[PDB]
């Protein structure tokens, strides 16, 4: 079959209920999940392959980059919470992998700010139940996967992408199958 198992995705041998029909983790740690963002561009291009209504998520992890993973987890939070994840990805992306001007919790704060997220919007944010009710979601959505890598995406609860099982000569063909196959696995 063009679609295998073992090859394109593989099948979680405890299928999770109820998750959402699309979910990637990432770590702004992780060095394939800046190619993913930046230079690949996967969530848009998956997201251009399926039907319009179709829900994404996207959730950041903890077990890169100790203290300051976790930071990050939460200004994840922060940024779901007030809908800036457009404006703050690639400035933490860049912050922790390129410029390694992301130190500390007071650095992730800057990116919000030069964003043009305000001071007290952010600090009442981060420190808001609100917040930690996402961070919450987001550790139980790994945990419901035994998850130990990123990048991952999961569809529907029951498929893990496989791109290792994909064509890598070429940086667009490589897109489109991951996308087809996301499109193909949703469709299941
Ligand atoms: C064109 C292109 C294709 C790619 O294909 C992939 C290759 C590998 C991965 C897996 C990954 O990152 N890991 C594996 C399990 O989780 C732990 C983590 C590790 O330990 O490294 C993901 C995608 C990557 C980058 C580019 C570019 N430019």
């Amino acid at each position: 079959a063009q679609y295998e198992d073992g090859k394109q995705y593989t099948t979680l041998e405890k299928p999770v209920a109820g998750a959402p029909q699309v979910l990637e983790f990432f770590s702004f740690f992780c060095p394939h999940c800046y190619q993913f963002e930046e230079v690949l561009h996967i969530s848009d291009n998956v997201k251009k392959k399926l039907p319009e209504g179709v829900k994404m998520t996207k959730y950041h992890v903890n077990f890169m980059g100790g203290d300051l993973g976790k930071d990050l987890t939460q200004a994840w939070a922060v940024a779901m919470a007030l809908g800036v994840e457009d404006k703050v990805t690639v400035p933490l992306f860049e912050g922790v992998q390129k410029t390694q001007t992301i130190r500390s919790a007071s650095d992730i704060r800057d990116v919000f700010i030069n964003a043009g997220i305000k001071g007290e919007e952010y600090d009442a944010a981060w420190n808001s139940f609100v917040v930690k009710s996402l961070v919450a979601q987001q550790e139980k959505a790994a945990a419901d996967v035994q998850l130990r890598g990123v990048p991952a995406m999961f569809v529907n609860g029951k498929y893990q992408l496989n791109p290792q099982g994909m064509d890598t000569s070429n940086m667009d063909v490589f897109v489109q199958q991951y996308a087809d196959t996301v499109k193909y696995l949703s469709e299941k």
